[PDB]
C-alpha cells in the first residue's frame, strides 16, 4: 500500500554508492550485501521500498541525559523509517525499543593487525601498551568494552580511555588505514565479518588473529509492534534456509577477493 | 503467579539425569547445559518452573496429513508446556507456529568421522558410497537434506533414502556408536556443537571434519503470543552479553574434556 522507507548506512561492503551512481537513480545508485539483502526481502514480502541513508551516521544508542535514541534505531523509534537493513547488532537495550528479525549474519568482536604484529589474542593486547589498540568511537564494539564486567575486557577499556594519542577512530576506513600505516603499532578491534572482508582487500597487509571476543548477530530492525516485522523475519529465515545468505556473503567477501 | 512448565528432552550434554538422581527430587534430578540455562533464565525473569520431558521424544514437525505438530513444538502449540528449553533449531515452519528467542547457541550441520576416514567435506561424501553416511531419522538435520534444493545436498538426500542398510539412526548415541564401530565406513551428519562435544569424549576416536553445511541457531521457544516470550528473549540476550552462555558451553564441552 505505501512504499517502505528503508534506513541504512554507507559502509563497505554492505552499502556503497556505485562508481557510476551519478548516471543512476533511486535504489539503483547503491550496491552491496545489504542492498542485495533488501531487494531479496522486498521480493519475498511483496513490498516496494526506498533506500535512505541514516542522517547522523550512527547505528543506535540512547543518550543517558535526554533519553533520545540516535542512529538507525532512532529513525525507527521515532517513525522516520519503516525498516533498518544494515550491519546492525542485536543488543538487549536495542531489543527493548525496536523489533529484530532473527540474525541474518553471525559475528564477534575480533582483532585486526598489520601482518607481523606480535599479537595473538585480546589477552595479549591487554597486557601491553607498545602496540596501541582501539575501536570505533560509536557503536556496539565500543559499547562492549565500555560495559564489560569481564576482567580482561574491562582492563582493555580502561586502557583505551586513558591511552594517548586517542586509540578511537570515526570509521571503519580510518581504523583500517591506521592499522596499515602504523607499522604494527596499532591493532584494530572490529566485528569479525568486517575483519574477514578487509583481509581479502589489497594491499593484503592485514589479518584477523585470535578467536572472537563474543558471539552476536546482525538483525533486520523494525519499529516495535510493526506489522512488517513478522514477514521480514520469515523472509530472513527463508533466505538462510535456501542458502542465499551464504551465497550473498561469498559474493561480497570472497568471489572477488583480491588476495 | 503459576509455576512455569518447561518441556525439554534428554540429550547429553544438554539434559541428563544425574548419576544419583534416584536420591533426588524435582528439577534437581537433572543436570546439563539446558538445565543450567533454564535456571539462569528463571532467575533473571523471576519465575518458578518445573522441568518435564517431552512425551514423544521429538523436537517438532507437522504431519502433512493430520496437520498435527509433534515434539516440543507440539507441546507448546497445544498448551501442554509454557516454554521449551532444549537444542531446538529455529526454522521457518516452526517460527510460523511458536515464538522463538534470539539464538542462545550457533551451530551448523557438520560431518563426524572415525579418525582416519578419507573424507573432508560433504562434497566428498556425495561423490561416493563406500563410506555410508546418514542423519537422525527425525529433526532439523534430516529435514535439511529432505528439503534442500542445492545440488550436492539433494544428491546426498537421494543417496540416503536409497542406501542399504538404512543410514538413519534414532538417537545421537546411536549415530556416534555407529561411527565408532563401523571402521571408517560410516560418517554421521549432525549439528556442529554436538560433533564438538563428542570429539572431547573418550575413546577420543571421532572428529569433526570440513566446514559446516549451514548456519543456524537454537532458540528458546514459547507459545505464539505468550507474555513470557519477551522477558525470556531479553534474558537470553542479557546472558549472552554477560558472557554467561560462553561460560556455560565451556563448562559442558571443554572444562572436563576427556581428550
Ligand atoms: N554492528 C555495530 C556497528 N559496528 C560495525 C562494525 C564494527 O566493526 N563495529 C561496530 O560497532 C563494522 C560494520 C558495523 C552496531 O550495530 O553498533
Ligand atoms: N536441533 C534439531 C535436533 N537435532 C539435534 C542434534 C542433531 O545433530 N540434529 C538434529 O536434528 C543434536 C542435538 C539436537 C531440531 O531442533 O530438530
Amino acid at each position: 500500500n505505501k512504499t517502505v522507507v528503508v534506513t541504512t548506512i554507507l559502509e563497505s561492503p554492505y552499502v556503497m554508492m556505485k562508481k557510476n551512481h551519478e548516471m543512476l537513480e533511486g535504489n539503483e545508485r547503491y550496491e552491496g550485501y545489504c542492498v542485495d539483502l533488501a531487494a531479496e526481502i522486498a521480493k519475498h514480502c511483496g513490498f516496494k521500498y526506498k533506500l535512505t541513508i541514516v542522517g547522523d551516521g550512527k547505528y543506535g544508542a540512547r543518550d543517558a541525559d535526554t533519553k533520545i535514541w540516535n542512529g538507525m534505531v532512532g529513525e525507527l523509534v521515532y517513525g522516520k523509517a519503516d525498516i533498518a537493513i544494515a550491519p546492525l547488532t542485536i543488543t538487549l537495550v536495542r531489543e527493548e525499543v525496536i523489533d529484530f528479525s532473527k540474525p541474518f549474519m553471525s559475528l564477534g568482536i575480533s582483532i585486526m593487525i598489520k601482518k607481523g604484529t606480535p599479537i595473538e589474542s585480546a589477552e595479549d593486547l591487554s597486557k601491553q601498551t607498545e602496540i596501541a589498540y582501539g575501536t570505533l568511537d560509536s557503536g556496539s564494539t565500543k559499547e562492549f568494552f565500555r560495559r564489560s564486567k569481564i576482567a580482561v575486557f574491562d582492563k582493555m577499556w580502561t586502557y583505551m580511555r586513558s591511552a594517548e594519542p586517542s586509540v578511537f577512530v570515526r570509521t571503519t576506513a580510518e581504523g583500517v588505514a591506521r592499522v596499515r600505516k602504523s607499522k604494527g603499532k596499532y591493532a584494530y578491534l572490529l566485528e569479525s565479518t568486517m575483519n574477514e572482508y578487509i583481509e581479502q582487500r589489497k594491499p593484503c597487509d592485514t589479518m584477523k588473529v585470535g578467536g572472537n571476543l563474543d558471539s552476536k548477530g546482525y538483525g533486520i530492525a523494525t519499529p516495535k509492534g510493526s506489522s512488517l516485522g513478522n514477514a521480514v523475519n520469515l523472509a530472513v529465515l527463508k533466505l538462510n534456509e535456501q542458502g542465499l545468505l551464504d551465497k550473498l556473503k561469498n559474493k561480497w567477501w570472497y568471489d572477488k577477493g583480491e588476495c
